[PDB]
Protein backbone atom coordinates (compact mmCIF):
# COMPACT_ATOMS: atom_id res chain seq x y z
CA UNK A 1 0.00 0.00 0.00
CA UNK A 2 3.26 2.09 -0.86
CA UNK A 3 3.59 5.78 -0.92
CA UNK A 4 6.47 6.79 -3.94
CA UNK A 5 5.83 10.80 -3.46
CA UNK A 6 9.64 12.06 -4.13
CA UNK A 7 10.86 14.40 -1.67
CA UNK A 8 13.49 16.38 -3.00
CA UNK A 9 16.26 17.90 -0.30
CA UNK A 10 18.08 20.46 -2.39
CA UNK A 11 20.63 23.30 -1.17
CA UNK A 12 19.78 26.41 -1.16
CA UNK A 13 22.21 27.94 -3.30
CA UNK A 14 20.22 26.31 -5.98
CA UNK A 15 17.85 29.13 -5.47
CA UNK A 16 17.64 32.51 -5.19
CA UNK A 17 15.30 34.67 -3.05
CA UNK A 18 14.54 37.72 -4.43
CA UNK A 19 12.08 39.23 -2.10
CA UNK A 20 9.86 38.10 1.05
CA UNK A 21 6.43 37.97 0.43
CA UNK A 22 5.16 37.82 3.59
CA UNK A 23 4.95 36.12 7.36
CA UNK A 24 3.12 34.04 9.61
CA UNK A 25 2.86 31.75 12.36
CA UNK A 26 5.37 29.20 11.11
CA UNK A 27 8.05 31.20 9.68
CA UNK A 28 8.60 33.58 6.69
CA UNK A 29 7.24 33.37 2.42
CA UNK A 30 9.88 34.59 -0.23
CA UNK A 31 9.53 35.13 -3.84
CA UNK A 32 12.64 33.21 -5.61
CA UNK A 33 14.13 31.30 -8.38
CA UNK A 34 15.37 27.57 -8.57
CA UNK A 35 17.90 27.29 -10.79
CA UNK A 36 19.03 23.75 -10.85
CA UNK A 37 22.37 23.20 -11.09
CA UNK A 38 24.59 22.27 -14.72
CA UNK A 39 21.23 23.49 -16.57
CA UNK A 40 19.47 26.83 -18.47
CA UNK A 41 16.58 27.31 -16.45
CA UNK A 42 15.33 29.38 -13.66
CA UNK A 43 11.86 28.66 -12.56
CA UNK A 44 9.78 30.58 -10.26
CA UNK A 45 9.00 29.14 -6.62
CA UNK A 46 8.17 30.10 -2.99
CA UNK A 47 9.81 29.51 -0.42
CA UNK A 48 8.98 29.32 2.85
CA UNK A 49 11.52 29.42 5.93
CA UNK A 50 10.20 27.81 8.90
CA UNK A 51 11.23 29.11 12.52
CA UNK A 52 13.75 27.16 14.43
CA UNK A 53 11.95 24.18 16.28
CA UNK A 54 12.00 24.88 19.90
CA UNK A 55 12.97 21.26 21.26
CA UNK A 56 14.19 17.81 19.65
CA UNK A 57 10.56 16.22 19.13
CA UNK A 58 9.46 19.06 17.39
CA UNK A 59 12.49 19.48 14.34
CA UNK A 60 11.42 15.91 14.15
CA UNK A 61 7.87 16.92 13.86
CA UNK A 62 8.66 19.58 11.20
CA UNK A 63 10.04 16.41 8.90
CA UNK A 64 6.33 14.55 9.67
CA UNK A 65 4.98 17.44 8.44
CA UNK A 66 6.88 17.99 5.00
CA UNK A 67 6.13 13.81 4.68
CA UNK A 68 2.52 15.04 4.57
CA UNK A 69 2.74 18.22 2.33
CA UNK A 70 5.01 15.58 -0.75
CA UNK A 71 1.70 13.49 -1.01
CA UNK A 72 -1.01 16.42 -0.72
CA UNK A 73 -1.69 15.79 -5.09
CA UNK A 74 -4.70 17.85 -6.23
CA UNK A 75 -4.82 20.90 -9.13
CA UNK A 76 -6.76 22.98 -6.01
CA UNK A 77 -4.21 22.58 -3.27
CA UNK A 78 -0.29 23.91 -3.19
CA UNK A 79 2.45 21.01 -3.96
CA UNK A 80 5.79 20.73 -2.50
CA UNK A 81 8.35 20.36 -4.94
CA UNK A 82 11.29 20.31 -2.29
CA UNK A 83 12.95 21.26 1.00
CA UNK A 84 16.20 22.39 2.25
CA UNK A 85 16.99 21.00 4.93
CA UNK A 86 18.88 24.00 6.85
CA UNK A 87 19.40 24.57 10.76
CA UNK A 88 15.84 26.42 9.52
CA UNK A 89 14.24 24.17 7.01
CA UNK A 90 12.60 25.75 3.95
CA UNK A 91 9.66 24.43 2.15
CA UNK A 92 9.81 25.12 -2.04
CA UNK A 93 6.63 25.32 -4.02
CA UNK A 94 6.13 26.48 -7.50
CA UNK A 95 5.13 29.92 -7.56
CA UNK A 96 1.20 31.22 -8.62
CA UNK A 97 1.87 33.82 -10.85
CA UNK A 98 -1.11 36.05 -9.80
CA UNK A 99 -0.32 35.99 -6.29
CA UNK A 100 -3.54 36.10 -3.69
CA UNK A 101 -7.12 35.84 -4.20
CA UNK A 102 -7.87 38.40 -2.06
CA UNK A 103 -5.47 41.02 -4.19
CA UNK A 104 -6.55 39.74 -7.33
CA UNK A 105 -10.51 40.20 -6.53
CA UNK A 106 -9.89 43.75 -4.96
CA UNK A 107 -7.83 45.09 -8.20
CA UNK A 108 -10.02 43.94 -10.83
CA UNK A 109 -13.81 44.39 -9.23
CA UNK A 110 -14.28 45.95 -12.16
CA UNK A 111 -13.82 42.85 -14.54
CA UNK A 112 -14.47 40.01 -12.53
CA UNK A 113 -17.64 38.40 -14.04
CA UNK A 114 -20.02 35.93 -12.13
CA UNK A 115 -18.57 32.67 -13.84
CA UNK A 116 -15.67 33.27 -12.60
CA UNK A 117 -16.71 34.17 -8.87
CA UNK A 118 -18.52 30.88 -9.13
CA UNK A 119 -15.93 28.82 -10.65
CA UNK A 120 -13.46 30.27 -8.08
CA UNK A 121 -16.14 29.02 -5.20
CA UNK A 122 -15.83 25.14 -6.65
CA UNK A 123 -12.23 24.71 -6.81
CA UNK A 124 -11.74 26.31 -3.09
CA UNK A 125 -14.73 23.80 -2.19
CA UNK A 126 -13.03 20.89 -4.01
CA UNK A 127 -9.65 21.62 -2.30
CA UNK A 128 -11.09 21.33 0.73
CA UNK A 129 -12.78 18.43 0.17
CA UNK A 130 -9.72 16.78 -0.78
CA UNK A 131 -8.03 17.96 1.96
CA UNK A 132 -10.86 17.10 4.43
CA UNK A 133 -10.63 13.39 2.06
CA UNK A 134 -6.85 13.30 4.02
CA UNK A 135 -8.22 13.70 7.43
CA UNK A 136 -6.48 17.42 6.84
CA UNK A 137 -8.15 20.93 9.03
CA UNK A 138 -7.08 23.66 7.37
CA UNK A 139 -7.67 26.00 10.06
CA UNK A 140 -7.04 28.96 8.05
CA UNK A 141 -8.76 29.36 4.89
CA UNK A 142 -9.16 33.33 4.01
CA UNK A 143 -9.12 34.78 0.48
CA UNK A 144 -5.37 35.82 1.17
CA UNK A 145 -4.67 32.24 1.59
CA UNK A 146 -6.08 31.01 -1.86
CA UNK A 147 -3.37 32.10 -4.72
CA UNK A 148 -4.09 31.92 -8.45
CA UNK A 149 -2.15 30.22 -10.79
CA UNK A 150 -4.51 31.33 -13.50
CA UNK A 151 -7.51 33.85 -13.64
CA UNK A 152 -9.28 30.31 -13.80
CA UNK A 153 -7.34 27.82 -11.88
CA UNK A 154 -6.96 28.87 -8.13
CA UNK A 155 -4.97 27.11 -5.39
CA UNK A 156 -5.42 26.70 -1.28
CA UNK A 157 -2.11 27.22 0.39
CA UNK A 158 -0.68 27.30 3.64
CA UNK A 159 -2.93 24.44 5.08
CA UNK A 160 -2.10 23.71 9.14
CA UNK A 161 -0.65 21.24 11.52
CA UNK A 162 -1.00 17.76 10.02
CA UNK A 163 -0.93 16.24 13.61
CA UNK A 164 -2.42 18.65 16.63
CA UNK A 165 -5.75 34.32 15.26
CA UNK A 166 -7.94 35.22 12.84
CA UNK A 167 -10.39 35.57 14.82
CA UNK A 168 -13.04 37.45 11.94
CA UNK A 169 -12.96 33.91 10.10
CA UNK A 170 -13.18 31.40 13.04
CA UNK A 171 -16.07 29.29 13.37
CA UNK A 172 -17.64 30.13 16.95
CA UNK A 173 -16.86 26.89 18.76
CA UNK A 174 -13.03 27.49 17.41
CA UNK A 175 -13.52 31.13 18.97
CA UNK A 176 -14.55 29.60 22.52
CA UNK A 177 -12.95 26.51 22.99
CA UNK A 178 -10.19 26.41 19.82
CA UNK A 179 -12.25 23.38 18.18
CA UNK A 180 -11.42 23.46 14.86
CA UNK A 181 -12.70 20.43 12.73
CA UNK A 182 -13.84 20.28 9.02
CA UNK A 183 -16.92 22.00 10.03
CA UNK A 184 -15.21 24.91 11.74
CA UNK A 185 -13.02 24.78 8.00
CA UNK A 186 -16.59 25.35 6.03
CA UNK A 187 -17.21 27.98 8.19
CA UNK A 188 -14.26 29.87 7.13
CA UNK A 189 -15.23 28.60 3.59
CA UNK A 190 -18.38 30.46 3.59
CA UNK A 191 -16.33 34.01 5.04
CA UNK A 192 -13.85 33.12 2.04
CA UNK A 193 -16.88 33.26 -0.11
CA UNK A 194 -18.20 36.47 1.38
CA UNK A 195 -14.79 38.02 0.21
CA UNK A 196 -15.11 37.09 -3.07
CA UNK A 197 -18.49 38.11 -3.68
CA UNK A 198 -17.74 41.55 -1.93
CA UNK A 199 -14.60 41.97 -4.14
CA UNK A 200 -12.31 41.76 -0.99
CA UNK A 201 -14.19 43.70 1.70
CA UNK A 202 -13.18 42.99 5.38
CA UNK A 203 -15.54 41.52 7.10
CA UNK A 204 -17.53 42.85 10.30
CA UNK A 205 -15.14 45.95 9.59
CA UNK A 206 -15.75 48.76 12.52
CA UNK A 207 -16.53 45.50 15.18
CA UNK A 208 -13.84 44.98 17.38
CA UNK A 209 -12.25 41.82 17.22
CA UNK A 210 -13.11 41.67 20.85
CA UNK A 211 -16.93 41.80 19.81
CA UNK A 212 -16.87 38.95 17.68
CA UNK A 213 -18.40 35.74 19.68
CA UNK A 214 -20.88 37.46 20.96
CA UNK A 215 -22.15 38.78 18.03
CA UNK A 216 -22.18 35.47 16.91
CA UNK A 217 -23.74 33.90 19.57
CA UNK A 218 -26.00 36.97 19.45
CA UNK A 219 -26.98 35.24 16.23
CA UNK A 220 -25.90 38.12 13.79
CA UNK A 221 -23.61 37.41 10.65
CA UNK A 222 -21.99 39.04 7.76
CA UNK A 223 -24.35 41.04 5.67
CA UNK A 224 -25.80 39.98 2.06
CA UNK A 225 -22.89 40.88 -0.56
CA UNK A 226 -25.11 43.44 -3.18
CA UNK A 227 -24.43 41.07 -6.17
CA UNK A 228 -25.47 38.06 -4.41
CA UNK A 229 -28.90 36.97 -4.83
CA UNK A 230 -30.69 35.48 -2.01
CA UNK A 231 -29.91 31.58 -3.36
CA UNK A 232 -25.99 32.13 -2.57
CA UNK A 233 -26.05 34.15 0.15
CA UNK A 234 -28.17 31.14 1.40
CA UNK A 235 -25.30 28.89 1.19
CA UNK A 236 -23.26 31.68 2.93
CA UNK A 237 -25.60 31.67 5.94
CA UNK A 238 -25.63 27.77 5.98
CA UNK A 239 -21.79 27.29 6.62
CA UNK A 240 -22.19 29.83 9.54
CA UNK A 241 -24.82 27.83 11.63
CA UNK A 242 -24.21 27.53 15.36
CA UNK A 243 -24.29 23.90 15.24
CA UNK A 244 -21.15 22.37 13.26
CA UNK A 245 -23.02 19.40 11.95
CA UNK A 246 -25.81 21.55 10.49
CA UNK A 247 -23.25 23.31 8.13
CA UNK A 248 -22.84 22.20 4.57
CA UNK A 249 -19.85 18.93 3.88
CA UNK A 250 -17.45 20.55 1.30
CA UNK A 251 -19.10 17.52 -0.76
CA UNK A 252 -22.39 19.15 -1.22
CA UNK A 253 -20.22 22.83 -1.61
CA UNK A 254 -18.78 21.70 -4.84
CA UNK A 255 -22.47 20.53 -6.06
CA UNK A 256 -24.50 23.56 -5.26
CA UNK A 257 -21.83 26.03 -6.60
CA UNK A 258 -21.59 23.79 -9.25
CA UNK A 259 -25.46 24.05 -10.21
CA UNK A 260 -24.74 27.88 -9.77
CA UNK A 261 -21.97 27.92 -12.06
CA UNK A 262 -24.30 26.91 -14.97
CA UNK A 263 -26.60 29.91 -14.47
CA UNK A 264 -24.09 32.52 -13.37
CA UNK A 265 -26.70 35.58 -14.42
CA UNK A 266 -29.36 33.67 -12.21
CA UNK A 267 -27.29 33.67 -9.01
CA UNK A 268 -25.00 36.84 -8.86
CA UNK A 269 -26.36 39.83 -10.34
CA UNK A 270 -23.64 42.08 -11.74
CA UNK A 271 -23.65 45.33 -14.19
CA UNK A 272 -22.41 44.84 -17.82
CA UNK A 273 -21.79 40.85 -16.38
CA UNK A 274 -22.58 39.64 -20.65
CA UNK A 275 -2.36 41.90 -11.50
CA UNK A 276 -0.31 43.71 -9.29
CA UNK A 277 2.03 40.51 -8.45
CA UNK A 278 1.98 39.53 -11.88
CA UNK A 279 3.12 42.61 -13.28
CA UNK A 280 6.39 42.90 -10.56
CA UNK A 281 7.57 39.43 -12.16
CA UNK A 282 7.54 41.37 -15.28
CA UNK A 283 9.52 44.16 -13.69
CA UNK A 284 11.10 43.00 -10.22
CA UNK A 285 13.41 40.16 -11.79
CA UNK A 286 15.44 39.04 -14.37
CA UNK A 287 13.28 37.06 -16.59
CA UNK A 288 15.17 35.66 -19.56
CA UNK A 289 15.34 31.79 -19.18
CA UNK A 290 12.19 31.54 -16.80
CA UNK A 291 10.51 28.16 -17.11
CA UNK A 292 7.16 26.67 -14.94
CA UNK A 293 7.28 24.00 -12.81
CA UNK A 294 4.94 22.26 -15.23
CA UNK A 295 7.64 22.31 -17.90
CA UNK A 296 10.55 20.95 -16.08
CA UNK A 297 8.52 18.38 -13.83
O1 LIG B 1 4.37 25.44 7.08
C1 LIG B 1 3.53 24.55 7.10
N1 LIG B 1 2.58 24.29 6.13
C2 LIG B 1 2.52 24.78 4.81
C3 LIG B 1 1.50 24.32 3.99
C4 LIG B 1 1.36 24.75 2.69
C5 LIG B 1 2.29 25.66 2.20
C6 LIG B 1 3.32 26.10 3.02
O2 LIG B 1 4.30 26.97 2.58
C7 LIG B 1 3.91 28.06 1.83
C8 LIG B 1 2.79 28.79 2.16
C9 LIG B 1 2.43 29.87 1.39
C10 LIG B 1 3.18 30.23 0.29
N2 LIG B 1 2.84 31.35 -0.49
C11 LIG B 1 2.87 31.37 -1.91
N3 LIG B 1 3.12 30.26 -2.61
C12 LIG B 1 3.11 30.33 -3.94
N4 LIG B 1 2.89 31.38 -4.73
C13 LIG B 1 2.65 32.50 -4.02
C14 LIG B 1 2.36 33.80 -4.48
C15 LIG B 1 2.17 34.61 -3.39
N5 LIG B 1 2.33 33.82 -2.28
C16 LIG B 1 2.23 34.38 -0.94
C17 LIG B 1 0.82 34.44 -0.42
O3 LIG B 1 0.60 33.13 0.08
C18 LIG B 1 -0.59 33.11 0.86
C19 LIG B 1 -0.24 32.42 2.15
O4 LIG B 1 0.64 33.28 2.84
C20 LIG B 1 2.61 32.52 -2.63
C21 LIG B 1 4.31 29.50 -0.03
C22 LIG B 1 4.68 28.41 0.74
CL1 LIG B 1 6.10 27.50 0.34
C23 LIG B 1 3.44 25.67 4.32
N6 LIG B 1 3.37 23.73 8.19
C24 LIG B 1 4.20 23.82 9.37
C25 LIG B 1 3.44 23.41 10.62
C26 LIG B 1 4.27 23.67 11.86
C27 LIG B 1 5.54 22.87 11.77
C28 LIG B 1 6.31 23.20 10.49
C29 LIG B 1 5.45 22.96 9.27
Amino acid sequence: APNQALLRILKETEFKKIKVLGSGAFGTVYKGLWIPEGEKVKIPVAIKELREATSPKANKEILDEAYVMASVDNPHVCRLLGICLTSTVQLIMQLMPFGCLLDYVREHKDNIGSQYLLNWCVQIAKGMNYLEDRRLVHRDLAARNVLVKTPQHVKITDFGRAKLVPIKWMALESILHRIYTHQSDVWSYGVTVWELMTFGSKPYDGIPASEISSILEKGERLPQPPICTIDVYMIMVKCWMIDADSRPKFRELIIEFSKMARDPQRYLVIQGDESNFYRALMDEEDMDDVVDADEYL
